[PDB]
């Protein structure tokens, strides 16, 4: 249950075992014959469009990587005689308009033989709202490349596509290992056990948390991910702030996540201020304090060097942490998981595996090269299988149970529902006006727990 060695290696096996059970004709019709999503069908036809490539960094299956650059990455070595790329990256950084998708956590991992790369994409945002790519670097510098080729939108079309496609494969990897398995599922397992371990069932925050938690490499990558898991990464206000995605009107994941955070927060602090009336109570609850330590020190593996608390000194310190717990188990899993059907069905747009190494030049890139690198029918079709299965339930805030008895808690949970209905009708109204709606965080679509 920990994030050790170790435990993480056992996690991946249990995941393969689950996925294996869908390697059969279980929903074959549905699947490979039935109607695919409206968005899936949109992706199929626009996937080569540079804007659709870019757009996904904001509102696709994985909107957790993109960042607004403050300086140009040290890995982005620009060869002599690209004064123009130089000047344009400079222009954008000075304008506060330069963004990046840096896939470095993959650097150095090897991957039935699959090839990995650790690319960097630099994108500009124009007043429009729209993100346009400027340059892809597929491998980082290292000490016999010196100056990795820089692939550009103006290059031989099939080279630009191969470059982009490697970026999507890399996005596929980080998305599933880091942002889905680790950050939602495995962090959920830590929260869950630690609740079971340190808090008796009638402990108020056990009652609060419970409706949300019943119950090679890869290995390399998952270990590194778990290594750099910070507390702020799991908190939208912090996270969207640390990545410069605040004040971005077309950042719909960002908007929705943040608007949910405020709902969860208000619901959280409402319940907390009832039981822990004042900071003194929080500080003095020894069980809660064990529960905190159990998550940060044991479960997350000495995670107190990555923003995580070792104690709760106050209501605010506890509400912030309790809001992170709900969000991780509910909203964020919704955001990370609900998009596989839409974005990963059309396999060329999110290739699960690449079967050749990345190109070192932009020269001699052929359909043979492209088709050779992209997955095969078997890999690609099993991809589609799993993504459909992944993407009856109890929605967020609707645990048809009453662990709390008073009218005071009931009022709190009642406002939560009202605010959730408020966001619901807001999201659905916005989405109606858009060709590319975002709906992985509509409150009704979020399950009251990771399952
Ligand atoms: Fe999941």
């Amino acid at each position: 249950w920990t994030l050790k060695a170790g435990a993480l290696e056992m996690a991946l096996k249990r995941v393969y075992t689950l996925l294996s059970s869908w390697n059969c004709l279980e929903d074959f019709d549905q699947i490979f014959w039935g109607q695919k999503s409206a968005l899936a069908e949109k992706v199929r036809q626009c996937w080569q469009d540079d804007e659709l490539f870019s757009y996904q960094f904001l509102n696709g299956a994985n909107p957790m990587l993109l960042r607004r650059s403050t300086s140009l990455p040290s890995r982005l070595v620009l060869p002599s005689g690209m004064e123009e790329l130089r000047a344009q990256l400079e222009k954008e950084l000075q304008n506060g308009s330069l963004f990046e998708a840096d896939f470095i956590l993959l650097d150095g991992i090897p991957a039935e033989k699959q090839y990995l790369a650790a690319p960097l994409v630099m994108l500009k945002m124009e007043p429009n709202g729209k993100l346009q790519p400027m340059v892809i670097q597929i491998q980082p510098p290292n000490p016999s490349s010196p100056t990795p080729t820089l692939f550009l939108p103006s290059d031989p079309p099939l080279a630009w596509l191969l470059a982009k496609s490697w970026v999507r494969n890399s996005d596929f990897q980080l998305h599933e290992i880091q942002y889905h398995l680790l950050n939602t599922h495995l962090v959920a397992e830590v929260i869950a056990v630690a609740t079971m371990r340190c808090l008796p069932g009638l402990h108020p925050i056990f009652k609060f948390l419970i409706p949300h938690i019943r119950y090679g490499g890869h290995v390399q990558l998952l270990r590194r991910a778990a290594a750099q898991l910070t507390y702020c990464s799991l908190c939208p206000p912090d996270d969207l702030a640390d990545r410069g995605l605040l004040g971005l009107p077309g950042a719909l994941y960002a908007h929705d996540a943040l608007r949910l955070w405020e709902i969860i927060a208000r619901y959280v602090e409402g319940i907390v201020h009832l039981f822990y009336q004042r900071d003194d109570i929080v500080k003095g609850d020894p069980e809660l304090q064990a529960w905190c330590r159990e998550i940060t020190e044991v479960g997350l593996c000495q995670a107190q060097d990555r923003g995580f608390p070792v104690s709760f000194q106050s209501q605010s310190q506890l509400c912030h942490f309790l809001t992170m717990c709900v969000f991780t188990c509910t909203a964020q899993h919704a955001a990370i998981n609900q998009g596989q059907l839409d974005w990963y069905a059309w396999v060329p747009n999110a290739p699960c595996t690449m079967r050749m190494p990345p190109p070192t030049t932009k020269e001699d890139v052929t359909m043979a090269t492209v088709m050779g690198s992209l997955p095969d029918v078997r890999q690609a079709c099993l991809q589609m299988a799993i993504s459909w299965h992944l993407s009856d339930m109890v929605p967020l805030g609707h645990h048809k149970e009453k662990y709390f008895s008073g009218p005071k808690p009931k009022a709190v949970l009642n406002q939560f529902r009202t605010d959730l209905e408020k966001l619901e009708k807001e999201i659905t109204a916005r989405n109606e006006q858009l060709d590319w709606p975002y709906e992985y965080l509509k409150p009704s679509c979020i399950e009251n727990s990771v399952t």
